[PDB]
């Protein structure tokens, strides 16, 4: 057996799949958004996760046409339910390292928006603070691209990495997204109190959105909230969900 050509079946058969996981307000509300997480619908071993896959894909060549699958399946899904959406509302996609030193980034992304009404979704991006995208003329130009196109900017994992306010400035960076990590110590550990303090005076001195991810408790739901955190993402909101069941929560909150 060939991982390698594994993946690249599982591809061609549509293996990959969206799962979506959605976004409320700091203050409570109506979801806002959803982040788009990968499945791997396995015909023998059921639904793997994407720790399971993901860095294999990465090391094979094949995560950048998997990515492309996954936004044209998400344009699939849900372009023709716009009137369930309020407008403006986010649809995230988790960007590898090597789609961000390929100009084709700009055309899937474009493509992506075209399947929705103009302006009716932002489009936003999430990259790694984990691993920081080495500049070049070629991402100076991409960046400025998406930009255009009115597509966001999020650092995810964030407060894991390294990054500097002038890293966040050459990325055009809309959104930070704190990392699940930081919200699990809240009513735990001090010294995380004032991590995750930081970064959101990180976030309101650059006038950067913040996303707490992880949120499983009411506790650290009013903690965010009290610290003006703009969207929660986690267990307590909703877990990854498939669009059957997305489609049926969104349609109940289109009614309310
Ligand atoms: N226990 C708990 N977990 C929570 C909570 N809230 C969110 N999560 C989980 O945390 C992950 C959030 O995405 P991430 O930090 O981007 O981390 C993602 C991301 O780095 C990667 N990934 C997922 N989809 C893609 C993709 O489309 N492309 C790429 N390149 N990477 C992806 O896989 C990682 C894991 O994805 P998932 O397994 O879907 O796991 C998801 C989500 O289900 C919570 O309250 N409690
Ligand atoms: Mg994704
Ligand atoms: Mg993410
Ligand atoms: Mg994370």
């Amino acid at each position: 057996a060939s991982p390698s050509s594994e993946l690249r079946r599982a591809l061609e058969a549509n293996e990959f799949i969206p799962y979506y996981q959605p976004l409320s307000p700091g203050q409570g509300g109506r979801w806002i958004g959803v982040e788009v997480l990968m499945r791997w619908r396995h015909p023998r071993e059921g639904l793997i996760r994407p720790d399971l896959f993901i860095p294999f894909a990465e090391r094979s060549g094949l995560i950048v046409p998997m990515t492309r699958a996954l936004m044209r399946q998400v344009a699939e899904d849900l372009g023709g339910h716009a009137g369930k959406l309020e407008p403006g509302f986010h649809i995230g996609f988790n960007i590898s390292a090597t789609h961000c030193h390929e100009l084709a980034l700009v055309d899937d992304c474009r493509e992506l928006l075209a399947a929705f009404p103009p302006g009716h979704i932002t489009l936003v991006l999430e990259l790694t603070e984990r691993e920081l995208i080495e500049s070049s003329e070629v991402t100076d130009r991409l960046f400025d691209e998406l930009h255009a196109l009115g597509v966001k900017i999020a650092i995810d994992d964030f407060g894991t990495g390294h990054s500097s306010l002038a890293y966040l400035r050459k990325f055009q960076v809309d959104c930070l997204k704190i990392d699940q990590s930081f919200v699990a110590r809240i009513g735990i550990d001090t010294l995380s109190g004032h991590i995750l303090d930081s970064i959101v005076e990180l976030s309101a001195k650059l006038d950067l959105d913040i996303v707490a991810e992880g949120v499983e408790t009411p506790e650290q739901r009013d903690y965010l909230a009290a610290r003006g955190v703009d969207y929660l993402q986690g267990y307590l909101i909703g877990r990854p969900m498939p669009l059957e069941s997305l489609l049926s929560s969104l349609t109940v909150q289109e009614q309310q």
